[PDB]
């Protein structure tokens, strides 16, 4: 209908309010407006929204089609399409996986076909320890200097998850060399180019993150030295364990919010463990009209 609201934070300021959204009666308009919000503005919280685990799965339905986490344990048990990052035990029982993403990453960076959108419906917010922090990968990459834009262009680097798989129930009494090996046969390590040119905005997105990029190499695929990943990471402020860095943008939330994010441009963090406050949260990531770059 007619009364979805957007309310884009002024100016380049990363960020965007969005009122009376209604996932089952907005209009095309609306949607297409929603999503120019979120390429532009990087973050959407939508307001008020008060669903269950079904209704937030029709929600990431009207932005782009749902893909389920390829680990299962991640998975909430009604709705096998919802990423649950959980620490509070639900009648004893551990649902989905505690403290996740406590490392910089782009979500399926490790895959060869990451999704576009990611979805975020906090369940359990910390009174004192809340939020979310983010790197505009796009707008880091424009203030690199421009010899560091130089020696990265042309180059590629190489993603894994082969650092932060979390072990699961089943590998308990396994050797972990045997487990490493099948991290690597399941989910080998992904090439992209270091940097790419973004679908909807056109921008030039530096794709890498402290978590998952392992590597880069030469414009010919020859390994280079470790030391200019390091350069990236510094220059664009992920190894700042003060998070003052001027790159960084805390996105705080309260009950009712729902963050929507672009997971081409964007890479995140979650909080340093200051407090034992606990954290709930339910994950929908879909795929829009455009893969994550040309090349996919
Ligand atoms: C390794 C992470 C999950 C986690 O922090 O346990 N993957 C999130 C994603 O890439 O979609
Ligand atoms: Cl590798
Ligand atoms: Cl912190």
């Amino acid at each position: 209908e007619g009364r979805m609201q957007i309310d884009e934070q002024p100016g380049n300021a990363i960020g965007a309010a969005v009122e009376g959204f209604d996932h089952a009666t907005a209009s095309d308009a609306d949607i297409d407006a929603l999503k120019s919000t979120i390429y532009t503005k990087k973050i959407a919280v939508l307001k008020g929204q008060d669903l269950s685990p079904q209704q937030f799965l029709a929600l990431g339905k009207r932005l782009g089609r749902p893909e389920a986490y390829y680990e299962p344990m991640y998975q909430h048990p009604e709705v096998t399409e919802i990423f649950v990052s959980s620490n509070v035990p639900e009648n004893g029982k551990q649902i989905g996986v505690p403290k996740t993403g406590k490392f910089w990453h782009a979500d399926y960076q490790f895959m060869p076909d990451p999704f576009g959108i990611t979805l975020i419906y906090p369940q359990v917010i910390p009174e004192k320890n809340r939020g979310t922090y983010f790197i505009d990968m796009g707008r880091a990459y424009d203030r690199l200097p421009e010899d560091l834009k130089k020696e990265i262009s042309g180059t590629y680097c190489r993603h894994s998850v082969r650092k932060y798989f979390k072990i699961r129930p089943h590998d308990v009494y396994r050797p972990i060399s045997e487990i490493i090996e099948e991290v690597e046969r399941k989910t080998p390590a992904v090439v992209q180019p270091t940097t790419f040119t973004h679908p909807m905005t056109g921008e030039t997105v530096l794709y890498i993150s402290e978590g998952f990029t392992v590597g880069i190499e030469d414009q010919d695929g020859k390994p280079l030295d470790e030391e200019l990943l390091k350069r990236l990471f510094d220059a664009t402020g992920q190894l700042d364990e003060s998070f003052e860095h001027d790159n960084i943008h805390l996105q705080s939330f309260e009950q009712g919010d729902l963050l929507v994010w672009d997971n081409r441009s964007l890479i995140h963090r979650a909080r340093h463990t200051t407090t034992p406050e606990p954290t709930v949260s339910y994950r929908v990531t879909v795929h829009d009209e455009r893969k994550l770059h040309d090349g996919i």
